[PDB]
């Protein structure tokens, strides 16, 4: 074990995260924005995905999906990106380690939440001028999924959300305890296959589902009120999972008592 | 050749656990949890695959689960927490190898298996609380596997315990002789495919079976009961596997006469 | 973390790239030809799975296609060849960090461009001469290929080809971000798994397309000024997706704001 | 190139060999205990495939048994386990080179063969023990398999002998030309596939074959005869595969003349 | 790093021939082994080919595609003596002026023959196999060799010119990375750009060849048949190898 190297990493790291922002919310909120944006890459690829091997009847569509979408968290860690789901663990560690404070917390997490919604925002945007959900078994694919997580019941998502970032969280972890790069990807792809065609919910990844569902023609039955309810039910289980799991269990682990 | 220098490691490794027990039960218990959670997030996964392909009628599930349970040991190994399963071949080279005793093994298997089953039991309730084992193939795939693996013949669960272990310590073993971090994780990939695919029993992840099948009200195939007499079946086989097949045999290619 | 190192590498790879250009039109037009060749070798593997899988039916055809694809940037990356698409997140950082002028950026674009085509163009006379575009579902793909992307209305295009390079270009700033040429090939093999399957438009790879289809005998109906609209429209998506996006993008995380000497984030 | 450091390599691994024979009797048998064990591990994962994919009618079958084989040498190579189709090469490269002698090769191929057998036999009691061949396709995949394997007419055993074992040392002589374990592990995963998806005979792995078919009450379509004729025509085979061909090439590609 | 790759490739060039002036047997032997290495390869997707033919499957091409990559990982691997290969490392050793053209024809023709004679071992040994004394693999090897036989010359050529340009670019990346697993990776996806594609490989050919007029399967393939595909589709490799990555390498790299 290294543990204690671990969490010396988190909160080095938590560290880093929080002086960048108070040297630049320009550069914090960039760096954010393509967090999101990568994110979304992974669910406009998906999704594609999920339309046509739905429109074919096929029975591996849920397992494909969980496959492909390996790319959404490479790309993050690949770029060093910042992304508001893996900043649950990370400053809740570093925060119960006395390296940042509850306020450079809240900070943290409200920025990068909302500059990850920039870059959902901005693709979901370039996306539908694409013409690529204009009509047929990928837009029907974004409307059908965006109805659904939106009136789906709160502790479902809660719970969900829960799942999604403890292996979100791992995935991260996993990349401060390797220095090969080939290593991270593969951990990434395993849990993001987990992740997908488990049925867990993730905020950000949400952020494009429904910034495409509503900036597109295409109807669908979603409204910014169903958006936000799920997007608010989601991200409350996401730092439950990153913080109160992760970042607690990573602290216990290698606090130097 | 180099089993010197392996049982050297593995000798050490079993000193550090027991060292880490003496020090914090807190610790200790904390990382078996996360361990036992981990492997369980593998069962979450394949589980939903068996369901996904089992109600399609598909020749390739048994197949499709096995490749994709890499996951469980690649999160316990890149995550450096404490598996029972893998402590059965660590303690007992180390026992036999005079740097542990029979008592600072007995302890460690008992922590780790209780503290892998605490994990199991949160991983559970997380689960049902997604809503996602409530009706449907998951559900079904869940409770007639639990009720298959509570009515197997003693000797059957056994033998496969047995099977199962050696396949987890030699991916153990295979993490202790190697630098890389992706060889190791393509080693416990194909170690894994084998112990899902040719139908081996593996005590840890049997937890999350149970406390899914257990905890889930829409679930009443199994008991208690049952539930026990499985593991300690299976956990009997487990240790055999790993002690006296994988511990004693790295300690005698090992230990410098 | 390490976004100044990167603007560092992005910038010197700039003055490189515009040197050699200097030195060499021969050498950076033969670098720039690979490239192009390396592209379309991609694009001749996943049009006669294209075709393989669309005259069977197949669901998976998209996604399998997708799949394939990685060979064509995992090949101009491992080669170190000029690719145009690639160029517009290399020398916007690098001009933007004044390392390179306005001038070396449209010069190095537009050798790379044509160099690029010319890569395409003896690849598409090659790959007719094999005969395996004569006749059958692989010469009809090409053909139906390139009359409906000679066919769609230009904001289609256009933002096609902004996600396009946006990956493109990633691909290649991960290659700048680590030592691991594994890990280079995976997340090339990611992003043009991405670009593929989802359906982006790249500007190089279309130049194999229209040279294949404008060569190939079994006639077109696609004519060379539906090529040069999608070329156009296509390539302009590109260069904001690379430029605009990927360039400006990096440079404002890795621009060490002492300097200031000049301009002030907040 | 470096034939002659491949030569260098293989030579000092021949003395290693003979040395640790010398040495512990135990210790060898131990090691060729492990590695007949594990190619058998091998066998049973892709004979359940087999069974699954032939009852499914499936034309895929033997090109997923193949892709499927990897863990077997994949496994012999990381623990660093002694095999007996390996020891074909790396002993008459070494004796050719006078590093070792006639008779020491003799006694290595003869010990190495013995202990994989044990290993294979085992295995096989405890695979029977499981309750997994008791009945249904797989069982009748292990039984149909070794009835053809014994059939087989003397030449077509022997030369299919000859090309496993090409694939078998090559993948070894791989091993010792790369400090990349994730390369070895990936050239093994390719000649495996090669060697079962083709339908070459290797001659250890036949002794998992024959263990299970002939511990198992439920298959009866071999007699002892009859494993015995095709494990010594393919013996005889991998022999020649690894010697002639492997053993006398590279001490040709690799001598100081 | 084109200098650098330039300079690597003149000094394989150079060790290549010197390899072959000290000892033709140790020259021969690598090339056999590098021509059923490659020949191993053609085993194992023929077999695909004739299980998922006779099935109808449309994935056919694609599996055989995928499954072809030990061929080359084989040769780069082992250090052996490709053909094909030499094509690009002589012609660009040559325009650097570390070899001769003279060296060249000699590496060439050597190799190829030795490829051919690794390529014969081979066929011969998998005939005895009784693999494909008949059956649908039996059948795939005797209908493609016929059909690459019966194919016109120009288009043998064309595709012999693709396929070198990528078995030549998988070694180019081999100079290129320390990596050992990219190697392996990039051959994979060159390789399946080769088989699924449709071009045209002499020293693969070799063993379609010894296979189909070794085996008692009946075919309409014939020497001269075989011979034909051979001098075609051989000359299309060397154009591949040697005058598109050969010359291209050595200009990018020339410090003039
Ligand atoms: C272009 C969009 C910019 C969005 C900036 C959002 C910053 C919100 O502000 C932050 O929110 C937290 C809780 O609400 C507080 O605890 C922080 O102190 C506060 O700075
Ligand atoms: C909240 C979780 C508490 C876990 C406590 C586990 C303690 C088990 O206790 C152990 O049991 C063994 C026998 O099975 C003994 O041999 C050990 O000596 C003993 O320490
Ligand atoms: C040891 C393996 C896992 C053990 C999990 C124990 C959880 C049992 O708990 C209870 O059992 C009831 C009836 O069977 C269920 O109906 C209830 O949902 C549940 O509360
Ligand atoms: C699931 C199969 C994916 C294979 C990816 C392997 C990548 C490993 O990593 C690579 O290979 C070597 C590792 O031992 C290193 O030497 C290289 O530096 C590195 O690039
Ligand atoms: C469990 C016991 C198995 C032991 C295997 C015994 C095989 C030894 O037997 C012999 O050894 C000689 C050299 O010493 C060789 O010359 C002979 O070839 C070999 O048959």
């Amino acid at each position: 074990r290294a543990h204690k190297e671990t969490l010396d990493k988190l909160t080095n790291a938590a560290i880093n995260k929080i002086n960048l922002l108070n040297t630049s919310k320009v550069k914090y909120l960039v760096s954010s924005a393509f967090a999101g944006l990568y994110v979304g890459i992974g669910i406009l690829l998906i999704f594609t995905i999920g339309g046509l091997l739905t429109d074919a009847g096929s029975p591996m569509t849920k397992i494909v999906m969980g496959l492909s979408f390996a790319i959404a968290l490479s790309l993050v860690i690949m770029t060093g990106t910042e992304l508001f789901t893996g900043n649950n663990m990370v400053m809740s560690a570093g925060m119960l380690n006395k390296g940042v404070s509850i306020k450079d917390t809240s900070k943290i997490w409200a920025y990068s939440w909302v500059g990850n919604l920039i870059g959902a925002l901005v693709l979901g945007i370039i996306f539908v001028g694409t013409g690529l959900v204009d009509k047929g078994p990928v837009a029907e694919f974004f409307a059908n999924t965006a109805a659904s997580k939106a009136s789906m019941p709160f502790t479902a998502l809660f719970f969900r959300g829960i799942l999604c970032n403890i292996l979100v969280c791992v995935s991260v972890l996993c990349s401060f305890r390797t220095n090969s790069d080939t290593a991270k990807i593969i951990m990434i792809f395993l849990c993001l296959f987990a992740i997908i065609t488990s049925g867990f919910e993730h905020s950000v990844a949400n952020m494009t589902i429904y910034s495409v569902s509503l900036f597109s023609p295409t109807i669908s039955t979603v409204t910014i009120g169903g958006a936000i309810y799920n997007l608010v039910a989601v991200t409350l289980g996401n730092i439950v999972g990153g913080a109160l799991f992760m970042g607690l269990g990573t602290y216990i682990l290698g606090k130097e008592k």
